[PDB]
């Protein structure tokens, strides 16, 4: 049997054709996935690009996604056909000093190899995953499939803040993927949330229902310093800024370098002002449990921006530089 | 009544000059300290040099003693003549938000200013000092001289590095002041200690004597990689090395930036193995009992170099810079 | 000046009697309160009724109480004549071993003594506290004077309960002075809260707009086993339903013996579950300030039962029983 | 393939006979595992003795035990044969929130389950075991067969009684299996640790080599209070001693019931000291690698007593009760 996919034998957003593949299948301990949503990432985007190199080629993108399950494989228990999962998108070993810790993302036997990247991803028909991987969820799909990668990423990074009740916590990049989840665990973690935007006016109505007590512009941020934690996934061009605000004890949690990678650190403000600069990634395979269980209970919001098409996946990778964007896009296969 | 001192009315190591200086009298709160011990530390040779600010001036620098209590201050309780006594340095509100959690070194009211540096200091026979700073101690005075600034700082960057028992411990700069302590320290939390020192073979039995369980240079600590802690507080030399060889949640603690204040930190490496960079810096006032009372009971060792007495304090401080110096230069006033 | 207040000579509610009493007056550190509200609690019921010793005899009681500052004492600066202040009851000493890690309320030096137990309370036109212990706020004082036994006592429960986001917390006692907080910060640590009442019926939409998520018969509470976290200071007779319903390392934190201080404990059943059974009391100095800028920033919200004049006294301290009473009962001087 | 084998069809010691038995082939995931040293602990003692229930009957014993790699079944990878393994004791799934934690020793799915309890034990030439279960070490087997019980159980203890460096923490019964292990932890993690027994003239000095600071009887133990840990696996005969000597913010922390598992506690003591009463079971499947690794170190060390053949296991589990037994009972098959 044959399938409809996203596939690029070359990188470049402009290589990424729709084409029919060989339907994969599930071996031992795997799933195989009839994807309803998978959302549309910088990580994406760039595995597209060529900026994150992929395995196997021609490959199939998708990191972030959601569906029912088709076929379990040979042994698989826990899961099985007909059941609306969503995929944690890290593989583990589950024997590793990082696995049993809970620091599944971490893995030291897998690399922390991700789903979609160093496998065949989800902007197609059907998807293979391992089933320990694949969440059983009654959220809506669409929903769901905003967790694997915006959710998650977003709650790992307030979990190693250590934010405590009426602590101060900005947002840097409220209006993303992770951001505006980071909006609403900081909420949920007691802190007092100032989400920071260079689009305030378009966006503070939402920024507000995501849980943030304030809107920021970043000039306004200088000003509302100090900050007790700032959650910036940007990178470099908001580092001045966010290390800057920050207070005696102060927590600057990233994830990811969206603007660059490379700062330069002043150690003598670092340790005078005894702050932490502290990595975060992916997260926690327990976590993600979690983060399921509290949008099944409504306690956190998926923002929608658009839904798209598998065909229109091109289309959909540059909505997500639209100054307009503010919510998750998402391929419909 | 008149004293010896070390004084400086303009800023520079030549013109540090043993003077006869007018002794200090206790005000309410405060105690007067016949000065048996004091330290020399970089902090005081920059004093000295003029990269901070003292005052007043001319200035008596000395921010590390020890010594007997000359007389007692108006309403001063718990502390009588004669009492030896070991000065914690920072002087602190006990009221602000920093105080009333514990970080005195970091309080909010006071600039978290330094005896010695903002007042007139050890470097004489005679000081004052707030009398809630000076601790009561049985410990021989020259080695309870080393615990204000070598023993300290380095308590509290091991205490906010969370070394769990058997996690790999780097200490570079570990033949210095702080670093002597830092490895004491590190195999007291139970980690498995790693000396790293540019003078291996001179200084290979005195650092396993201090509790290291392997003495490396720079080369051959790449190749014990990767490491769970690495306390280092040499600045921007050491950390291309220090950064290269942690792993997967690998906390970078720094007191210090004696190389260097700017490096060129990698996001991407930060959040995809987890690492914290953390700053420390002096230590809270509780853990400075905490330290007074390991020293007393044998737990840590001083590891002295040398004793001079007030009169070749020039001589002391350039003894900072020695390639055979392995432990605490003293001041005899 | 002379002034009102309630007193005893001889414990006993009906030896309770208002009386006119030497206006005190504030020595160095010290403050002059003009009592405007001060808070109806269990611990000063038992103090006029003898369980709880008191001095000085006669004694003036009253432990939890806000006001207007008539008077500094000499020396005291940071604080003005008119400045509207909620008092801290906790004498500390800021020099011990608990003082310096933050933990006031466990001071060695001063015991833990409390003020109007220790000292004369503010049932009572005036009355004179440490300065320290005399918070600043903007808050009505009238919701102000709920917070220092009641507030305060549940955050610090809520504190030692190590709460995480999605953790089922209930409550026992929710209806309480201390419970109707636990409530609200459990809310804010990110707890799912089920407040246990044995009048759901009357109570439920009060403790729904505190922010319970459910409210529970103690019956439904075995149905809804098991939880994280159950808060509760209500004593032995709630020890079977609040122990038998926690589940895997589950704690229960008690800050009172309500109803009874003696339970039997099945240590098989402690260390087979992971059980922490914590005990918590008053509250940490640097947190009360944080609880005084919640109320002031609308994230706790008092609940208000009925206002007595101090010539009612005996009557308010008789409402603490009446079955109809959920919130604060405030004498008002 | 037939193998030689202690077995009960009946609860009690006297039915304990030496049979022949069906040897043992692993299934997939399992490994069989020619036993060549196990440990006797008072929980194999009450499974022969019927006070523990367990299956399949009729029942080989032996929960603690380490040999060699005889087979592995289908699809077992990372476990060899010839590999010298330690078994770690909990049956558990990996895929619960227990699991996926770190507290594996709490598994949802398993129920916690015990390898010797719920499955065919270690008193028997060969045993079946999870793969996952199988440490492979380079410790002396010896040594190795005293950690799966005795050593990760006080590990778990110490672990969860948050013990600061320089804090007094006192071990019950630390002549015992898991005493013996208590004492080095508590040492290992910078406690200042006293060792109590009703027989300190007779053991003193094991006890200091083992780490111990100071060795107490009862009775100076209470004159030696407060103690902040309080590490006491023996149950209720020694609870007014170990409850009574707690400081402010004491924890105590068991894993046991030796002695009786009722006990009466004074919720009143309990918050006006802010004690925490710990529960701790088995060890965490991460800490269990910590353990060997330690050992491997001599970090740790391994105090044996005797070494019985598998014919006299009765012998060799009465030599539990031997008031001259200080170390490890061991039967070697
Ligand atoms: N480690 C991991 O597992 C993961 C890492 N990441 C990384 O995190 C980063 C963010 O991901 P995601 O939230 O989806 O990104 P989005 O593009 O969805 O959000 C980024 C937000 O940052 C702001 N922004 C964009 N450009 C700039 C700029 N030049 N200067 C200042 N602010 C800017 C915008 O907010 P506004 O316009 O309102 O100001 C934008 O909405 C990426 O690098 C991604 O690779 C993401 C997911 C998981
Ligand atoms: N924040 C605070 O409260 C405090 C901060 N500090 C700061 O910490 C730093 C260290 O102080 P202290 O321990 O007294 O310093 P020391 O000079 O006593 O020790 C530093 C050690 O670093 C090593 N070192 C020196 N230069 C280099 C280099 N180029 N590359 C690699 N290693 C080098 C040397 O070890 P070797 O030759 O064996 O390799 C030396 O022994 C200073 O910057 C000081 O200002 C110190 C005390 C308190
Ligand atoms: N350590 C400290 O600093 C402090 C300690 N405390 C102690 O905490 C405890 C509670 O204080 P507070 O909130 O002021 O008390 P309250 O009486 O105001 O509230 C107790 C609640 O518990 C429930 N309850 C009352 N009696 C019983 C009973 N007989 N059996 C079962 N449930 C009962 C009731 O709720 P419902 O009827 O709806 O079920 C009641 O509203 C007291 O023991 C007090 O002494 C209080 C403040 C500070
Ligand atoms: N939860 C878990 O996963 C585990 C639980 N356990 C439980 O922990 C407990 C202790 O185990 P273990 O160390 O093997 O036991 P041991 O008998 O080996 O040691 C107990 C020690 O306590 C003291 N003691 C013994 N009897 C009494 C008594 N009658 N009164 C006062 N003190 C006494 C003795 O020390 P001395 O004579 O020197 O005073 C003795 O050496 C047991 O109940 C066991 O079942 C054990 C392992 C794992
Ligand atoms: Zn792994
Ligand atoms: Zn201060
Ligand atoms: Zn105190
Ligand atoms: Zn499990």
């Amino acid at each position: 049997h044959e399938m409809r996919a996203a596939a690029f034998s070359t990188p470049g957003l402009e290589n990424l054709k729709l084409v029919e593949a060989e339907t994969p299948r599930p071996g031992p301990g795997e799933v195989l996935i009839r994807v309803k949503y998978a959302g549309v990432n910088p990580l994406d985007y760039n595995v597209v690009a060529g900026a994150v190199k992929a395995s196997p080629m021609p490959h199939i993108p998708g990191s972030e996604f959601a569906g029912v399950v088709e076929e379990a494989g040979p042994g698989v228990t826990g899961v099985s056909r007909g059941d609306p999962v969503v995929v944690y998108n890290r593989l583990y070993c589950g024997h590793c000093r990082q696995c049993l810790t809970g620091w599944t993302q971490m893995c030291e036997v897998t690399g922390g190899g991700i789903i979609g990247i160093v496998t065949q991803g989800g902007y197609a028909e059907y998807a293979v995953v391992p089933a320990k991987n694949a969440v059983a969820t009654r959220a809506d799909l669409k929903e769901a499939a905003t967790l694997p990668i915006g959710a998650l990423t977003a709650w790992n990074m307030a979990y190693r803040a250590s934010i405590s009740p009426g602590e101060k916590v900005a947002v840097v990049g409220a209006t993303g993927n992770v951001g505006i989840y980071a909006v609403q665990f900081a909420k949920l973690l007691g802190g007092e949330v100032y989400a920071i935007s260079r689009r305030k006016a378009k966006v503070e109505s939402i920024l507000k229902s995501a849980g943030a007590d304030a809107v920021l512009t970043p000039d306004e941020a200088k000003s509302a310093a100090p900050f007790d934690v700032v959650l910036d996934p940007t990178g470099s061009a908001s580092w001045d800024l966010s290390f800057g605000v920050l207070g005696r004890g102060g927590r600057y949690v990233t994830a990811g370098a969206l603007t660059g990678a490379e700062v330069r650190l002043d150690l003598r403000r670092l340790y005078g002002m005894q702050i932490l600069v502290i990595g975060a990634t992916g997260g926690r395979r327990a976590d993600f449990n979690t983060v399921v269980r509290l949008l099944e209970a409504g306690r956190i919001k998926a923002f929608l921006h658009n839904v798209y098409p598998l065909a229109d996946v091109r289309k959909a990778l540059e909505e997500l530089r639209s100054p307009e964007r503010v919510g998750k896009v998402l391929i419909a296969p």
